[PDB]
């Protein structure tokens, strides 16, 4: 059997590999190279431009924290935007909230969406929900054009190399801020604390120039570089996102595999070296 | 340049790799294969039987949590035992406590100790401390023979394949229990929550058969499989190890890079799937 390996200039000198049971699909779409394969131990794996986006074994860790962190802090969220997130993992978690009225998803690459519908049916199942509306568009342009404002915005992007190039700048957080309700929250995928604090520093800096409260949380997920990924958390009130306003006790949240009330707040308890680096921002 | 790769039957179907700047030393000792190399991005790396034991970039995460968790809960610890731990990382952290009177280390493989003294001088520096006493012995036999009892025992072992074979059974936790003071604490390296809950379940089961309070904490560390490792925490009182009794505010702890008062307790906030698996043990 062969092995897939995740090399990148974004994490030089290290690489994570998964044994391949079989390659399921590959293509060059309008924007990126798409790879789907079945791994021997992590289930099916989605890859974009050589970077692991998810695996069936551990995606829940990432999708549950990215979603249920802002959604338990927002009191009655009605309209939620997902930026990127073509696989539908965030949507899957968003749909569990009966009180949500609309879920917009702006994903640049329709291939990702259709690939997920075909090969990742237990992840993309939320596309069947009547509240979900899909826009195939660069979120950079979508956010300039959108007339609605949102309670929660979840930025579930790929990395800064590729189409997500436009989602990691000062201009982009303006657009996020303006597209939010005056008491609105945004969470974004942010680097690993273990590999580039510089990037994390830059993001927090862009966010703090508009947002009253900017926090950073960490998620354990084995198939992202360094075994973890951060959540750039953005609030318009000084109350922030570290503390949930509700508990997910209805039958829809019975299946949660990572998120709970306690680990919500825990995710915000960062290694000493990290706290130190971000303090004078 | 070449790459070092960590393959194992203990985590099949996955592998982590580091680019090699240069190989520094290799040998077959009485017990295991030893590899020291300089990596391109993680500094010097120690490998035993093909398994990464530490790297200069991230070892602090592991050594600080393994040490300062029990040492901030034990009120006036005087005599501490390190099982395994030949690199001296735990000793380095133990030495920061002025109140410690004795530090015994039982390490089976003297080669590891001397290799660390030569190639990892900023990790093994605590061997120069007059309180540190070294026993080259299987901790399985050492614990049967020792006449002293300890306030804290830190089990800083390699994995169950190799000489640490004898440190992962019911008999071994008897010995730990008996070698502890009646209000004594033991922490042990335990699996990754992401790869074998079975092992974790087995360890907690052995510990609970003797110890009043058995807890499990998780540490973020990129160069262990799945990017994390657990601490099997064992207490003789129902109070446990989740809550520190002191704050590390003296100039000796000024250099801490991971541990702090808040993330002590945070480490014990586990993913939902894990809590579920261990509940009826
Ligand atoms: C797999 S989930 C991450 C998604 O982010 C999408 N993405 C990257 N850049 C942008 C952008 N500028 N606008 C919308 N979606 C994007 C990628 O196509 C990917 O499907
Ligand atoms: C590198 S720190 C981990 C150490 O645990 C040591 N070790 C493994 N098994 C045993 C044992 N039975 N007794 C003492 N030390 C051990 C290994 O030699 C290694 O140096």
């Amino acid at each position: 059997k062969k092995w897939f390996s995740e090399f990148s200039i974004m994490w030089p000198g290290q690489a994570f590999s998964l044994k391949i049971k079989k390659i399921l699909y590959e293509t060059k779409s309008k924007y990126q190279n798409v790879l789907v394969f079945e791994s021997t131990t992590y289930g099916k794996v989605l890859v974009l431009d050589g970077v692991i986006q998810l695996t069936e074994k551990d995606e829940f860790a990432y999708h549950e924290m990215m979603t249920h962190v802002p959604m338990t802090v927002s009191k009655e969220p009605k309209n939620v935007l997902v930026v990127g997130g073509g696989d539908g993992g965030i949507i899957r978690e968003l749909c569990k909230y009966k009180s949500v009225e609309n879920i917009d998803i702006c994903e640049i690459d329709e291939t990702v969406i259709e690939v997920s519908k075909i090969y990742f049916k237990n992840i993309s199942c939320g596309y069947e929900d009547k509240r979900v509306n899909v826009f195939i568009e660069d979120a950079s342009k979508f956010l300039e054009n959108v007339t609605n404002t949102y309670d929660v915005i979840i930025v579930d992007s790929s990395d800064p190399i590729g189409p997500a190039e436009t989602l990691f700048n000062q201009n982009f957080y303006e657009k996020i801020y303006n597209a939010l309700k005056p008491n609105g929250y945004c969470v974004a995928q942010c680097e690993s604390l273990w590999i580039h604090v510089g990037t994390i520093k830059n993001m927090i800096g862009y966010a703090k120039k508009l947002f009253k409260k900017v926090e950073y949380a960490n998620i354990s997920i084995p198939t992202y570089p360094c075994g973890c990924i951060g959540i750039l958390c953005c609030s318009k009130t000084d109350t922030g996102l570290t503390k949930p306003n509700k508990k997910l006790e209805s039958k829809e949240f019975a299946d949660l595999k990572y998120y709970n009330y306690e680990n919500h707040s825990a995710a915000f308890k960062l290694p000493a070296f990290l706290l130190k680096e971000i303090e004078n921002i």
